[PDB]
């Protein structure tokens, strides 16, 4: 009797574009394998879509208001409370806990040390190739390097000569290999960068998706029941060469047909690229015989719009921006051992077309929350799940604010159903923070329930002084249906009297 | 080592009138003396505000949508399900079970014999001289013998010589004697029948409240926001000879002051006379000894206008209509246990101007519901609590839809934080039927939440065919606050939008 190893593996603002979820034009077979051996999750969401936010949030068990992190620019321990950390609560444990790539946000967030010394066994490895994907390093037709948005590149034209997510999966195989040989179980993290901008990938994979067989958005189109202060304006995007040189109008655009459709194609050539380089990842670990002895959860820490409501990126509470993929493999649990020899993840080329998306392995529908990770790995992994949180949780160091999903591998709370995601604005007319307002400038939230049957939001004025809000001063509302309406274009919220809210509560 | 007898006491049509919750007018020193030695929950509500519904769902420990009884015309093992009672269950496990009194509602609602031979040991004793509570026995100023609301009555001109709940406390006190003898532990549940109408008592009683020390209801007038639908026009009162000669008109009234002031009188007087006969039936209980080794329980099946919101009796949400008194006495957990020779509960005159209330025992300010009478019970016995329900439960025998209240004797659900009550309407203006609808002729289902903050109502079309509320067909909703208007005359529901719901769901 031992206890099992962990593989988290993060990936940058990954939606839920995969062939395992039901996507036919995104080539993710990798990913997809993981799938058919593992429980997949299909309403799994992020309680804020923005970086930092969200992974202190997942990381620490608590939600955005238990953290009080909206931004990038405090670090919890201070900030809020001294939360524990999932690697923190494994290493203490007797677990080898290691970060490869981008798991905590960097910066003040985690203390610019990713959260030393608590977490980790030691410093964690970031790609140094990283620093040059925002530098003139995308070769264009007439032979120049500029900083693109959209860029596909030879690896042999780009400073060092690889790519960060490359040297991640490589540095993570090492250190797989070294841990085959310790007699303390392992936690490792790791955290991809792409398809989080740039699209910086190698070219090959953009031959995958040819611009004719790519089409826009169902929804390309800003809604006309769509309040301003639920529009993210998508600053980020634009100050790329490629993107400013269209002289898209701000804050509403659109983005021309044709530079849709091609980010469209760079974004699904990097979620292929990503799912080889899990493949890799995943491949090493079946030759190593680790497949019976360590659980691996892949998710992403928000979405990313792709023009669905004239919308692009994360910053937003609409489904695209925080629905995820959520995968937990539990060996002898969410499938059989692997026997004499076994492979169960063998590297999958996504140039073969070959097969047929494999079969969907176990699924669930139940409506789960990014911030319900801590207590599930704890656990799946044998240790004790830690208590929940009281209200508030300011002054406790070790609990969940969600629920641990562990019954889902084998009374009605009407939180049960629902998954919270949230979203800071600093005025009702997007402007230009409005992707991602500072603490002292955010002056609304945006709350929203998401159930089975719809998602409901409202967004309220905001104190950041004292963290108040102040649900009589709704500034507006939303209200979209998942069976009539499940791209959530057509807002009921004025037409409606909250008697779905009151159906929710009554038992 | 044993197990703690049981004393239910029900009262039928009583509201929390009573010294030991605030009001200094009533006289209730018994009440109040049992409330000293007690846990008495201060926000305790009925789940729906009319006898049949009330008893069968908190006898059964299920909710109104569950017995599926919103009148007194169907007996529930037959119309919903096979669910166990609370003396069922005592009885199952070596408890001799009594009834004295109005427990069950008697007719059909408990098939003609009080839900035999499930619930109790022998057949219940009912008091005789109830049936001439509603004939020609109240002598008028001129003689003549008259079928008056307002019922002073000396006992030696009256049939029989007595009054029903005379016959049930000596018939309760001679049920303790016996007890006294027996190996088993008793389950004796008192049904008392005033202040339920008409108010017929000793009329020495009446002194005790003399008109000109008689005030009006706060808030007389029905008041602007109350929409038509939440009106009852309390139409079985206008049927005594003496409301009817005052030709008081249909459905809004008014009744005229002087006979306000009476009816307050009447009802005031009929809760002294039983605040009596609970003095003789506990001062039995400690003269015999059983006070170290008896469960008390005092409750009521629901709560009686008296002029709020030009209302009178039940059939309503407000909190007069749901509003329920409700105290546990436990032997040595509410208080020390009685040592030698010690009384906890001697009987107390209301003719003493003595004392002063005597002092608050234990309280609660928790929203609790009768429907959690059942698990509680179980729980203070010692016996086996009742799995929670499933939903639906029509299927299950033994489980119950309410909490435990046993953690008040020493993760926030949403639903622990709320007292669920609700009524329906054949109509949304009042008519004939408009305070107790069959069945079939129901058409709207009044649902209403009740938190430490608010009631929140919301009145939506019902089917009563297929047992369907379409919560997309609100009628009309009430939003009433507790810290700015308690009275509840100031309805802001249309000024709202729902974020009070939204914010109860928010964690
Ligand atoms: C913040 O907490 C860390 C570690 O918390 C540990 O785990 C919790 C679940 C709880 O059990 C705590 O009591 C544990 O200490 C603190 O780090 C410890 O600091 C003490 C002295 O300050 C030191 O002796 C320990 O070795 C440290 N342990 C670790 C794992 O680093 C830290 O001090 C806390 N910070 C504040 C400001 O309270
Ligand atoms: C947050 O980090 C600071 C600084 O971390 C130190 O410097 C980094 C570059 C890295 O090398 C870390 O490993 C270092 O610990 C912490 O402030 C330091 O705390 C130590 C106490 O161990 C103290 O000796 C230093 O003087 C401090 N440095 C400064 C500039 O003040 C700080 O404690 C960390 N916060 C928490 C909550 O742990
Ligand atoms: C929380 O909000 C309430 C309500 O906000 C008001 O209504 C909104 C629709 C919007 O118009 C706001 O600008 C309004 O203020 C605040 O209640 C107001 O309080 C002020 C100052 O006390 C008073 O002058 C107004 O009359 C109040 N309005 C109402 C409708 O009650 C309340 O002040 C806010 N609380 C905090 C802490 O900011
Ligand atoms: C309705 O239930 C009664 C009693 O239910 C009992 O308690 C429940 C908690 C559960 O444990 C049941 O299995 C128990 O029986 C049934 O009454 C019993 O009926 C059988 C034969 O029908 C008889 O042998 C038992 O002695 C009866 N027990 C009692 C206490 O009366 C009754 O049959 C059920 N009715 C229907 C229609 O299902
Ligand atoms: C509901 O009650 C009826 C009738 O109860 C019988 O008559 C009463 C006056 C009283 O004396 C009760 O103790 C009697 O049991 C039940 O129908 C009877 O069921 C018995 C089976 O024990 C049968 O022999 C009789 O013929 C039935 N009588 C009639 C008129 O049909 C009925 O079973 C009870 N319902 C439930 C769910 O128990
Ligand atoms: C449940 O109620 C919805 C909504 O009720 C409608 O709106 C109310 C305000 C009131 O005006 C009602 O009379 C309305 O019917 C019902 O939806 C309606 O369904 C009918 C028939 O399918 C259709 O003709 C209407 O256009 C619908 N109206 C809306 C607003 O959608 C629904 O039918 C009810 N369900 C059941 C089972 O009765
Ligand atoms: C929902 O209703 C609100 C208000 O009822 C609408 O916002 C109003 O828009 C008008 C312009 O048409 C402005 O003059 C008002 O000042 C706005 N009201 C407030 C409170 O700001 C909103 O446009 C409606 N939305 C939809 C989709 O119909
Ligand atoms: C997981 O599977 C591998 C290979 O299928 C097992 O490898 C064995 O490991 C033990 C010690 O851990 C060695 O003594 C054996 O020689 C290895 N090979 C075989 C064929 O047993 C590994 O033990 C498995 N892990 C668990 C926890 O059962
Ligand atoms: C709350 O609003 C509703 C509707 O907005 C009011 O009911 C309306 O009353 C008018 C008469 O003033 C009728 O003509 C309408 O037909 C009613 N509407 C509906 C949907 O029936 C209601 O009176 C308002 N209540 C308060 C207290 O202001
Ligand atoms: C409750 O108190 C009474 C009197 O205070 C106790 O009465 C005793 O009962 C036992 C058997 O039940 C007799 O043997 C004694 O003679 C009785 N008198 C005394 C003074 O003990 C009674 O036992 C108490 N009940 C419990 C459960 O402790
Ligand atoms: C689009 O897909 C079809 C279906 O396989 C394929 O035949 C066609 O060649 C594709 N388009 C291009 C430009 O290759
Ligand atoms: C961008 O468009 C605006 C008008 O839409 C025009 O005034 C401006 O000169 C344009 N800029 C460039 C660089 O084309
Ligand atoms: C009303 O109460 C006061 C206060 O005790 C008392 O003095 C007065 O006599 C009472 N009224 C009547 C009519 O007795
Ligand atoms: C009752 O009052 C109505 C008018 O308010 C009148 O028509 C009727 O005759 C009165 N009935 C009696 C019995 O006084
Ligand atoms: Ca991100
Ligand atoms: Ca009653
Ligand atoms: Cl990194
Ligand atoms: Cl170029
Ligand atoms: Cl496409
Ligand atoms: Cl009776
Ligand atoms: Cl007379
Ligand atoms: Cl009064």
């Amino acid at each position: 009797t031992d206890a099992l190893n962990v593989l988290l593996i993060i990936v940058d603002d990954l939606r839920p574009s995969l062939g395992c979820y039901g996507d036919k034009l995104v080539r993710s077979p990798n990913i997809d394998q993981l799938a058919s051996h593992s429980l997949l999750f299909q309403n799994a969401f992020a309680q804020q879509a923005v970086a930092a936010p969200s992974r202190v949030s997942f990381l620490t068990g608590r939600r955005p208001d238990t953290t009080r992190l909206y931004d990038f620019n405090s670090y919890w321990r201070v900030h809020a409370g001294n939360f524990s950390t999932i690697p923190q609560y494994f290493k203490e444990n007797g677990y080898v806990t290691m970060s490869v790539g981008k798991v905590f946000h960097p910066g003040i967030s985690s203390n610019h040390t990713d959260d030393s010394p608590y977490s980790w066994s030691f410093p964690p490895y970031h790609p140094s190739s990283e620093k040059y994907e925002n530098t003139k390093t995308c070769r264009g037709p007439d032979g120049e390097l500029h900083a693109n948005l959209l860029c596909p590149v030879d690896v042999l034209d780009v400073p060092e000569g690889t790519l960060p997510d490359k040297q991640s999966t490589e540095q993570a195989i090492q250190l797989l290999e070294k841990m085959k040989t310790s007699a303390s179980p392992f936690f490792l993290a790791v955290g991809y960068h792409k398809p989080h901008i740039p699209f910086r990938y190698p070219k090959e994979f953009q031959k995958l998706y040819p611009l004719e067989n790519i089409t826009l958005a169902p929804d390309p189109e800003v809604p006309d029941g769509l309040p301003p202060v639920a529009y993210n304006p998508w600053m980020d995007i634009r100050q790329r060469e490629d993107v400013q040189a269209l002289n898209i109008s701000v804050p509403y655009g659109p983005i021309p047909v044709d530079f849709q459709r091609k980010i469209r194609q760079s974004y699904f050539a990097s979620v292929s690229y990503l799912d080889t380089q899990v493949g890799r990842l995943l491949s090493a670990l079946d030759d190593l015989q680790l497949a019976n002895s360590t659980i691996i959860a892949f998710t992403s820490d928000h979405g990313w719009a792709l023009g669905e409501h004239g919308e692009w990126a994360k910053y937003s509470n609409f489904d695209v921006a925080t629905h995820v993929p959520l995968i937990f493999y539990v060996p002898g649990r969410t499938a059989s051992l692997p026997e004499a020899g076994e492979k169960l993840f063998p590297y999958l080329d996504p140039f073969d077309s070959a097969s047929q998306l494999m079969e969907p392995g176990r699924q669930s529908m139940d409506l789960v929350e990014l911030v319900s990770l801590f207590p599930t790995l704890a656990g799946l992994a044998g240790l004790q799940v830690p208590p929940r949180c009281p209200v508030p949780s300011f002054h406790v160091e070790l609990c969940r604010e969600g629920k641990n999903l562990l019954k889902h591998f084998r009374p009605g709370n009407p939180r049960e159903l629902i998954a919270y995601s949230q979203y800071p604005r600093p005025s009702d007319i997007p402007q230009w923070n409005s992707d991602k307002p500072s603490l002292k400038d955010i002056k609304i939230m945006g709350y929203s329930i998401r159930t089975i049957d719809y998602r409901y939001t409202v967004w309220v004025g905001f104190n950041p002084d004292e963290f108040l809000a102040n649900f009589s001063d709704i500034h507006a509302g939303e209200l979209y249906f998942v069976d009539s309406d499940p791209l959530q274009d057509h807002n009921m919220y004025n037409d409606s009297q909250g008697g779905d809210l009151f159906q929710l509560l009554m038992p």
